[PDB]
């Protein structure tokens, strides 16, 4: 699932928003965005599937590489704690635009 | 929070899917997608925010006037019920792109 890098290229992520310029299946590419706030958590300050709305415990977030998401998130307790996650699990090209899956 | 409505037109739903023509910050304009189905859950027949997947239990989904989401679904008891939610409570428009918060 996912692996939307590997034809994808000039990633970037702002805010929560991912934006990647990826290949069509019939030849072609085409520019496209996704949110990621709709599909990703933070539990106790690490960025986890299954959920939504990191963004409300995270700041800085910042694309590393290729593929990883990376923020800065509040745990539990309060304090923040680096973490990442490697978006290449879930978003992926579909004919162009970015999906999640 | 939300009231992507005041700044996109031509929205559109097919199935859980979300599309609107969105302007950006700065000027210019996108259209983008979003898929509420990460977002919005159906407990009981009743759509709600704080969960996901309502699109397992509900059917002729459908957009009613500028930012509500309406379908019918299943209730415990087995019949399907009519459902509202308005998407402007927690969809906006960032930059061009519809996104969560």
């Amino acid at each position: 699932l996912g692996k939307f890098s590997q034809t994808c290229y000039n990633s970037a992520i702002q805010g929560s928003v991912l934006t990647s310029t990826c290949e069509r299946t019939n030849g072609g590419y085409n520019t496209s965005s996704i949110d990621l706030n709709s599909v990703i958590a933070a539990v106790d300050g690490s960025l986890k599937w299954q959920g939504s709305n990191f963004i409300e415990a995270c700041r800085n977030t910042q694309l590393a590489g290729s593929s990883e998401l990376a923020a800065e998130c509040k745990t539990a307790a309060g304090q923040f704690v680096s973490t990442k996650i490697n978006l290449d699990d879930h978003i992926a090209n579909i004919d162009g635009t970015l999906k999640y899956e």
